[PDB]
């Protein structure tokens, strides 16, 4: 019950009842329906807080949702800056592969994060990881018209 507890408390925002619950012995790893952890939904809405307190009690920084995603997918995609950092800084494999192939920098490239990209390209991005359709990040930047991220990408092409 209280790994549910948890992923909702997580999910919400609720810094408290995060801490209560862990201390309680709640599963850090808990998954919900979808395959997310407590830390897929904090890092998701931007629950920075929570985002670290779950890192420190074990959470796993490269857990794959159903679809492959690790928190830091989600954090890239939202375009939560801190979080990506925080996530980084915690061992979070920067080159994560979700089942379409695509990786942290095709999604911050996609929904055109220019800092994101920045970040993720000094923690060793890779530049020419190609998704199950053959698209690089930069190709996803220009295809998508983010012209800033596209230019920047270019410079390692």
């Amino acid at each position: 019950d209280l790994g549910k507890k948890l992923l909702e408390a997580a999910r919400a925002g609720q810094d408290d009842e995060v801490r209560i619950l862990m201390a309680n012995g709640a599963d850090v790893n808990a998954l919900d329906d979808s395959g997310y952890t407590p830390l897929h939904l904090a890092a998701e809405d931007g629950h920075l807080e929570i985002v670290e307190v779950l890192l420190k009690h074990g959470a796993d920084v490269n857990a794959a949702d159903r679809l492959g995603d690790t928190p830091l997918h989600l954090a890239a995609f939202v375009g939560h800056l801190e979080i990506v950092e925080v996530l980084l800084k915690a061992g979070a494999d920067v080159n994560a592969v979700d089942l379409a192939g695509v990786t942290p920098l095709h999604v911050a490239a996609f929904y055109g994060h220019l800092e994101i990209v920045e970040v993720l390209l000094k923690a060793g991005a890779d530049v020419n990881a190609q998704d199950k359709f053959g698209k690089t990040p930069a190709d996803i930047a220009a295809d998508n018209g983010h012209e800033d991220i596209a230019e920047v990408l270019q410079k390692l092409n």
